[PDB]
């Protein structure tokens, strides 16, 4: 129950203690899952405040004028928002092996792959508006077109992951939307992208991914409530 | 006439010579102007190939599957696309003073300001669809709302530029859309953002900005042709 979200009327939280960083998150948010994957991969000590996105604390707009999660806050009071920005900040500001390559071109390549991926999150949006079997057929084709872009990268690189044989930043940035494909009944969208399908299996074996994976039933529970603007959606299961 | 664009039927260009980097550009493209501002600011030796965006060379899709400018190609044959990615690559891969700060938080701040700016380019799109004085009134209000986000940054920082008292990466990334405000008759959109208006004047004084500024009449010439899918638009004046 420590994971229960803070919503409208909640007290503004106190300062982040020295030695920790804080993430403002939501347990079912794929953008915030990026940040949490990086926190875990790098072994960064942190605390989590979940935000009720359907009933937000007024004070949360002081953390991020956009009112979105994720947001990082450190002990110096610095605030960083936008998931990709938070992930890049964590990789740069904390020790351990880098998730981003040092080489400028290879770093640019990871960013270009993120661009290739970048239509997917909004499509997991087209999904909400799909209301029947005709819409569903069209939706699957939209996903297949984007997945083909990604398949081509793996085809030429012939590597296990998008940045090489070792899992790296770009894999964690795109993973949360693939995690949810099964629950969305879009897992057939990778049947004509065989390397991408194998990549999904390799990702599920990663210790960091595995530790943060949410079950289909749990995400289903969240989605049913979320689609109705339920103030209880973010706290599903608690 | 060396600046004349390459279009459909043109021969694929040869390798980039050692010691130079090549940009695939278009003289009136604000995204490519970002890259060219960085090339100039850092004193990077380069060549330019302008692409006829209304009559593209087929081979250009081998440089960028998206078929957009800008694109960088170096002597090793590496290809980098997306303007922000090209700019970050240049800052990292070439010597001279950095345009991006070394500090991870301050770098993240520049990226967050880019996010605050990020609706503007599409609005210079809403502008195309504005066909009368009513549309124009609505368009100006859209710009004013976004400019207020930027004004707030300057208000708290109380610095000459968005990254400090010295011009830096973020200023060059947002400048090309402000350059064009006069020609679009949107220069009144900054009259209630006084620090932003002063920033525009400071930018025009910058040696790099000044060297690459295009006159209103020239951009007007381009726009008139561009709005009709003219194969001659990109080569206006040549
Ligand atoms: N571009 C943002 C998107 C973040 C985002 O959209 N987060 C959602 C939850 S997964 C949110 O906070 N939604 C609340 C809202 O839209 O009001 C990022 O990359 O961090
Ligand atoms: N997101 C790209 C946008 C680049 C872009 O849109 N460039 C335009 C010209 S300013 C282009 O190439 N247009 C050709 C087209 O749309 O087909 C970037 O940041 O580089």
């Amino acid at each position: 129950e420590s994971a229960r979200s803070l919503g409208k009327g909640s007290a503004p939280p106190g300062p982040v203690p020295e030695g920790s960083i804080r993430i403002y998150s939501m347990r079912f948010c794929p953008f915030a899952e990026r940040t949490r994957l990086v926190l875990k991969a790098k072994g960064i000590r942190h605390e989590v405040i979940n935000i009720n996105l359907k009933n937000k604390p007024e004070w949360f707009f002081k953390k991020n004028p956009f009112g979105l999660v994720p947001v990082l806050e450190n002990s110096q009071g610095q605030l960083i928002y936008e998931s990709a920005i938070t992930c890049e900040y964590l990789d740069e500001a904390y020790p351990g092996k880098k998730l981003l390559p040092d080489d400028p071109y290879e770093k640019a390549c990871q960013k270009m792959i993120l661009e290739l991926f970048s239509k997917v999150p909004s499509l997991v949006g087209s999904f909400i508006r799909s209301q029947n079997k005709e819409d569903y057929a069209g939706l699957k084709e939209e996903f297949r077109k984007e997945f083909t872009k990604l398949e081509e990268v793996l085809t030429n690189k012939k590597t296990t992951f998008f940045g090489g044989n070792s899992i790296s930043m770009i894999d964690y940035l795109i993973w949360p939307w693939f995690e949810r494909l099964e629950a969305m009944k879009l897992n057939e969208c990778v049947d004509h992208t065989p390397k991408l399908k194998l990549w999904m299996a390799a990702m599920k074996e990663d210790p960091t991914v595995s530790a943060l994976l949410t079950s289909e039933k749990d995400w289903q529970g969240f989605l049913e409530l979320y689609l109705q603007n339920s103030p209880e959606a973010c706290d599903y299961g608690l």
